[PDB]
């Protein structure tokens, strides 16, 4: 809290009242004369230009808004100590700030409507298709994107609503029960869902178009 | 980065390989002599003992696990440095975790079934009840416990499903319609939700019955 400073971090999406004292910097040297402190660098002085200042006078850093992770999600700034004789009394000291992730983003599938097919009599546990879905989050470091998915619905409910059924962590829609009739009901439309927080938290939905058929090229 | 440090952060519920380097605490007369470095309070030896950890040898403070803010929300430890000859060379220094939030909890209805009555003929606009919901996250820096009041459903959906209405931030549930007939349909089972993030996050629903009756008390 000197020239000598670690690593900053900041939350993405904050609210309060703006500008929020980030950490303060300051030199011995003030009380050999006045000194004026500034900062430099993307965020500061280059674009974004603003997003974070520092009060000449005191070595106060402060934020002037929300930050988002998923835009820039690392700042890298410089301080400067100046004497009332325009004199460098200090080197420029790096600042990292760095923003922490925040669950404010859905999981989104990789497509609208996925589309498969499966082969009437096809034994119960045989692999039909794979569904997919990516969350921006963090993945490194949160379960902000951790995706789990689940089947919503099926259309025809026939013979049962219960046809397929998909693996929770893989996505892949695997044929549940026997029952599969290409001439009353040929095709499936599922409704699956991805949802962040291991199944827990934001979810999305897509759909994924099974046909039913006989397997051996018909006609 | 001396002995002087500014409060850390760190967000709770993080991931990864355990354990996290936080930040590295120095002495100053380690040039003199070897310094050990210690810390201590609650977190590190006294209940919860293990949250946060100190190499001796080289001051780098860690976490060895993941923080829960809804548990504690903020730590105070001490680090201590000996000199091999067993000397304390630097008096304990005070460092402050603090814990950041993430939206990990569900909002919540401070009942099960909230209950209620309207006056057949009852003006449209005129408030019937008040719906109530909580949420364990932070509201005084973040969004992860704004809660937004909807109403899911409707039953009887007679006359219609839009019978009433309930005020997104203060969750009062107002008559939209007229039409209220008490003799065939005098009572309504509403299925009020909460989510926060302001209405895009997590959500919770709970029952809102409302009995509509003739005012003047009848028998
Ligand atoms: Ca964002
Ligand atoms: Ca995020
Ligand atoms: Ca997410
Ligand atoms: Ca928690
Ligand atoms: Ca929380
Ligand atoms: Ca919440």
């Amino acid at each position: 809290m000197d020239w000598v400073i670690p690593p900053i971090s900041c939350p993405e999406n904050e609210k309060g009242e703006f500008p929020k004292n980030l950490v303060q910097i300051k030199s011995n040297r003030d009380k050999e004369t006045k000194v004026f402190y500034s900062i430099t660098g993307q965020g500061a002085d280059k674009p974004p230009v603003g997003v974070f200042i520092i009060e000449r006078e005191t070595g106060w850093l402060k934020v002037t808004q929300p930050l988002d992770r998923e835009a820039i999600a690392k700042y890298i700034l410089y301080s400067h100590a100046v004497s009332s004789n325009g004199e460098a009394v200090e080197d420029p000291m790096e600042i990292v700030i760095t923003v922490t992730d925040q669950n404010d983003n859905r999981p989104e599938f990789t497509q609208e409507v996925f589309e498969g097919s499966v082969a009437e009599g096809a034994v119960p546990g045989t692999s039909v298709m794979k569904v997919s879905a990516t969350d921006a989050d963090d993945d490194v470091n949160t379960y902000n994107a951790a995706i789990a998915y689940t089947i919503v619905s099926q259309d025809p409910e026939l013979p049962h609503k219960n046809m397929f059924t998909v693996n929770r962590d893989t996505g892949v829609i695997s044929v549940l029960t026997s029952g599969l009739d290409r001439e009353s009901y040929p095709t499936y439309t599922l409704v699956v869902q991805a949802a962040d927080l291991q199944g827990e938290g934001l979810s999305t939905t897509a759909k994924a178009v099974i046909t039913v058929k006989d397997i051996n090229d018909n006609a």
